[PDB]
């Protein structure tokens, strides 16, 4: 659908579940994501992640 899990931990981004910390909303294409947003779990950039 639109799932991005990050493969350095294993975080499912799910753009329902967003963020809470670092400003965004429920429900945020990760392409609208912030440019300095990287994964808030291991610290993984936004390239590790992959579509499910």
């Amino acid at each position: 659908m639109d799932i991005y899990v990050c493969t350095v931990c294993g975080y499912e981004y799910d753009p329902a579940k967003g963020d809470p910390d670092s400003g965004i909303k429920p429900g945020t294409k990760f392409e609208d994501l912030p440019d300095d947003w990287a994964c808030p779990v291991c610290g993984a950039s936004k390239d590790a992640f992959e579509k499910q």
